[PDB]
């Protein structure tokens, strides 16, 4: 499945190299330029819980390293150009860590996105 690919070919976006956050780009953006810390980001996205018991799906927005999303959002979408579409899967340490966000999301989840990048201006 597509979780899979990811654990297995997935690069390792995360500084620390913890494969905390592994993303495979499934569509090709265009341009070299990709967001700034401070950006209005626009996506789409779907989503979903390892434990397969929570999906959910978007016009999308928000402030890019502005902690407006989980940890992984903020590293994962920075690395996306305009246009792209990617997998990101995540352990619970750039989500929701051992604490969750019950009852959405529970202790120590990892979780599944597919994202596109559709526009990000400056603020
Ligand atoms: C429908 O809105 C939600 C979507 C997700 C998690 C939420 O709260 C835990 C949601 O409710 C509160 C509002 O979002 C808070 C931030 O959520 C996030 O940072 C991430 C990244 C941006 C997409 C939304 N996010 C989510 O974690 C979704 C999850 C994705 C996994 C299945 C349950 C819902």
């Amino acid at each position: 499945g597509a979780p899979a690919t990811v654990t297995e070919q997935g690069e390792d976006i995360t500084s620390k190299k913890d494969r905390g956050v592994l993303k495979i780009v499934k569509r090709v953006g265009n341009g070299e330029e990709t967001p700034m810390i401070g950006d209005k980001v626009y996506v789409h996205y779907k989503g979903k819980l390892s434990n397969g018991k929570k999906f959910d799906s978007s016009p999308f927005v928000f402030s890019l390293g502005k902690g407006q999303v989980i940890k992984a959002w903020d590293i994962g979408v920075a690395t996306m150009k305009k246009g792209e579409i990617a997998h990101l899967l995540i352990k619970p340490e750039y989500a929701y860590g051992s604490a969750g966000s019950l009852p959405k999301i529970p202790s120590n989840a990892t979780l599944f996105f597919e994202i596109e990048l559709l526009d990000f201006k400056g603020e």
